[PDB]
């Protein structure tokens, strides 16, 4: 089994840890935070959104023990000082948000780890993978790649069918998304002088910033410069809906073409419904991307349309089996 | 002689426009009806979840309530043409109940008695729709049924009319990321109109929904009609909301200072611009119809073809509110 | 199998069929609610709080198939009209609210069925039954029978112990309660006149009533009279909390031997927890009580002393074990 | 001839003794201290999720920050032994932190130039703990360092003296139903105290927690040293908050009106009195200290004894910081 070390057991490390427990040749043996044993064993167990852990956790010596199988913890916030070496780990999962740059990264190379697979868009010469569309990218010698985002995710296999059937000439993303752990509970400083996520998070519509359709181009190189947009966060803990307003090159585009087409491109990582659901009912979905046909757009002037589409995504758990099935690809070459 | 206001549906809408009037002299609410009792009007207009509380002295009273000294006479009754305007004189009733959209529908309260009907919502039938400081000049004061259109179109009339005057609308596509309102359920149950998104809990979902606030503007900006299109989000805050825009415009080298600028120009009392980052509880309360965000504004450039973005603020409660008041008093006016 | 028509196709009918489809024994031939085929079937699937319903649903003739069983559907808003003598209904379970007394449920028996359990405390001559306090009660007679409601079958196993094992002189009850759907989303008119009910469920703390204290005693009646208490709605979807403060008769009570009390008497339905755990933490659950041990407080001053207990449930899947327990045993028995 | 004042820590508390202290006269903040820049700073004073936009005039200047045309000077020194309070004359710091609430850890402000300060918080050490209009008569302005105590003590305190003074306080046990706060985290996350449950989404979860406003009850009202206890509930409102408490008193034949008339007879600026079925929200910006609701009262008896329970509101953020103001201006007097 490949040596998984897990760095910020935070919403993502934590149902990184959830999911690699389906995943055979996956393990993890290691995890890194700030904080208590009590605290790491007690918010694995217990999820306010994701649900309760259905195995069993107890806190031993060196760590945790889930299902048997003891996990080592720490609580070194350098990195470069981990005792991966010493524990042969093949992959760090790199979900702390502070390490989101190639160079931050090889910290944990020189601690001894082999690869880190970071949980986020990073900066650097390195590639940045969506898995079921630019996975095939890599060739297994990458010391560093990044997961690219939630957001990224969910958009990355809805642009891909656009510019492959009907040929992106541009187009702009508005993201209505979960708040997270980087907003404010109560309106308070905010540690890099945004003044939206500044703002009580659960009581608001925040507009704020994301690069997900600038920085497509480093999934889908053929569409770079073409994207753009940003979010909306509100008061919902998890759940998420990329729209994506575009202009074609094809000229009489309907409806029925367009999900006829998001369909035909469905598998594990880009689902297709029809069902007139809500942002709870993709709770712990696995789909990295959940395209929502009902949510389809033809706007027609004469010659000249804009199309809508929208994408369902659990920002947790939606990115969460994206990252974890590059991973195990990752791992695997 | 001020102008004696009958409100029908003592609801956010109503009640909202209650407060509002005792702001505007000139104006002055007589009558009230709904389906409860005066304990239950006097305590909401009273006490206010987002609104925060009434400022001055509410005590029921024998025919209704008494609001700061002045009495309002209440009534309980279902069906509007029984409703008795003409024994109290009533110049324009304010129609907020949701039930009276239609032209001939709220006719009802000029066979009651009323002079006029300004109905607090998109209506059907042959009226006008008014956005104020959009289009209210449409009006001559010989109409006697009014729709004041709906919130999502009083924060999106005057962008779009300007989008089109200074550049040129080709065509656009709108979302509005919307408070929950009261047509929502508070846990996923049986909606009575069959819509099942409407039908789920309101303060736990980001909640897909219609508008016909872009499909129908042409009836605020004949020029525009066909042109824009779109829906809604409703999502957990109580109230406040934002309208985007995504346009195909004539000119060609269009900026976002371009955008930004003629924005800032058409402000008004009914059309306000901001470069705070600002979010939505910034705006409960306020009195803009619209409030024009300048950092949000996005221009996509790929070679000669642009698509241009924007987005205005709205309290969906408050600045609706506000200028189906204004609406009002120009109506009475004439 | 006990063929089972739900009566309210709600937050309780709904859960209560999911719930079903884990026990041999019971099957749900019907289901009766004022909607469509297409709107039972989507709620059935999908579900804010407690996540999709795992097996498959689809909208044929008579109503839905579940899992390639199917299930008629009716849109009859009067009970006595139903067809449960065609159907050979064994059990109602009495959903909709708006049938709690025995003579009104009785509508269902003159419809065909044999019995009916109401989802909720019920006036009348009949039994009201918290599974595993005093189930042993039903000798299988009886023809109507109440499950009592989500707040008895939290405090009954608490106050049970409190009585058997200390005496229990008196006590008062608050539960910290989800909102539920007769609760409004937006500040209006409530139907029932309750002026904090009427107000927006998600966004207050809202003082409320219940009677699961005051009628305590017909669960456990030598503690009739004893108890008192009501609630506080606040904004969380599901998931609720009981306080109890007590006083007993015993005198040198500690916080071990009232939770050491409290583990003896755990089972299926009174569960028992040191976890510090918090409302999202008992989201489907079915326990129709957990006792927090980390919660439990003594208060001594000499020879006097007052004691606190808590227990989690969640109002929909906790109440929804207890109740389909008490009807699986209800059925069995003649 | 003002009191000068700093406030260290411009947080929801320091901000909104902020607004508080422009309506007071001979009080002026000179200076104020955080960690981030000023532009944060000037936005948040001038934006308010749950208490409005604030109502003057806000910019950025050199030093800091002008508000209305007056100056305020800002720092973003963590250590505040370090601050110029020598050099900015200083009278009193409002120590608003939640990082400095023990009396010699605290004194570093005196180090650093200040005259006195009071602690925006219950604090350790050898000072007074002062409920304005409960105690603060315990002052005679030679005190250097002072805490104003918790949003709950001060919800608590007028509640207990009544009961005491009218009835003898036997014992009793409280819960405060408390919004949400900044020591909680948005998402289940590391909590840096080791605290499990306020560890987990805030806004989704009731959160049970410890609270010290009733064992510590003593500082401000030592007669009843010790004979309360009792915790929180932490919420998903975002301000506005709720304490019950249940008691045993000597006297022997007490009703519901009696506990009720005692309270209203012992009103004050910091201590309301109403019998209107309100909710959180109501609550939200009201600058009483308590708001007791004889609504909630309740008299449970059995035989000869009686457990009573009462409830009390506060804005835990806007009635903590008007009794707060209220104290600094009686301690700045002497
Ligand atoms: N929807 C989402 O939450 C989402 C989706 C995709 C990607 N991400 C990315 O995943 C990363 C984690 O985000 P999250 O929501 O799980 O954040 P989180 O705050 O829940 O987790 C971060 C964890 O890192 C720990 N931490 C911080 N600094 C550390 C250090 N130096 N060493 C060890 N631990 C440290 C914290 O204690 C915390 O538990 C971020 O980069 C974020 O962008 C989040
Ligand atoms: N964000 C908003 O709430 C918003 C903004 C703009 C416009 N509007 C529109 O205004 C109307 C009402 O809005 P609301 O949100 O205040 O709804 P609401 O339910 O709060 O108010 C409707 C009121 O009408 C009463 N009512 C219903 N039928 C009646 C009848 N036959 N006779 C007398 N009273 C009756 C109801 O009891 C309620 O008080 C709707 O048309 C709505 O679309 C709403
Ligand atoms: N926490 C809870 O939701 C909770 C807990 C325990 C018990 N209960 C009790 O169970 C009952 C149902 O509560 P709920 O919360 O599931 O309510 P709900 O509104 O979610 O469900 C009631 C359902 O009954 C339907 N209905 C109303 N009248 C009808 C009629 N005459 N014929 C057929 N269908 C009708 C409605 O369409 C609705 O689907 C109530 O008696 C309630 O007190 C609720
Ligand atoms: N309901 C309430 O919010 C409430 C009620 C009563 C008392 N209090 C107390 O008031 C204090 C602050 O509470 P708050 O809710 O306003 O929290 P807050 O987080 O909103 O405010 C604290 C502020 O102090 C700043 N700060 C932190 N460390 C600092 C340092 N060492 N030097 C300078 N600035 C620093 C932070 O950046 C933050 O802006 C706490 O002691 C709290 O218990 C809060």
């Amino acid at each position: 089994a490949v040596k998984v070390a897990i760095n910020g057991f935070g919403r993502i490390g934590r149902l990184a840890f959830r999911r690699i427990q389906e995943v055979e040749g996956l393990e993890v043996v290691a995890v890194n935070d700030l904080t208590d044993d009590d605290m790491l064993a007690h918010l694995l167990k217990y999820d306010t959104m994701q649900g309760r852990f259905t195995g069993e956790v107890e806190v031993v010596d060196g760590g945790f023990r889930v299902n048997g199988k003891e996990v080592k913890s720490f609580s070194e916030p350098d990195a470069s000082k981990l005792p991966w070496k010493d524990l042969n780990i093949d992959v760090v999962l790199e979900c702390t948000g502070f390490y989101t740059d190639k160079d931050k990264a090889q910290a944990h190379i020189e601690a001894g780890a082999k690869k880190v697979l970071i949980s986020a868009p990073a900066t650097g010469d390195l590639k940045t993978i969506v898995f079921n569309t630019n996975h095939q990218e890599l060739d297994g010698s990458e010391t560093v790649v990044s997961g690219a985002s939630g957001t990224t995710n969910s958009l990355a296999p809805v642009a891909k069918v656009l510019n492959d059937d009907f040929g992106l000439v541009e187009g702009l993303m508005t993201t209505i998304h979960a708040y997270t752990g980087d907003q404010n509970t109560q309106d308070a400083p905010h540690r890099k002088g945004d003044k939206r996520r500044a703002r009580a998070a659960a009581e608001n519509i925040i507009p704020n910033s994301t690069g997900a359709a600038k920085a497509i181009g480093k999934v889908i190189p053929e569409i770079d410069g073409k994207l753009d947009g940003g979010a909306q966060r509100v008061p919902v803990a998890t759940g998420s809906l990329t729209e994506l307003t575009v202009v074609l090159e094809k000229q009489d585009v309907t409806v029925e073409q367009v999900n006829e087409a998001m369909k035909n491109a469905s598998n594990e990582s880009f689902g297709y419904t029809e069902d007139e659901i809500v942002s709870s009912d993709v709770v712990g979905m696995t789909y990295g991307s959940l395209f929502d046909a009902t949510q389809t757009r033809v706007m027609s002037v004469g010659d000249r349309q804009l199309v809508k589409v929208a994408a369902w995504y659990d920002n947790e758990m939606s990115y969460t089996a994206q990252l974890v099935r590059t991973l195990a690809y990752l791992a695997e070459l």
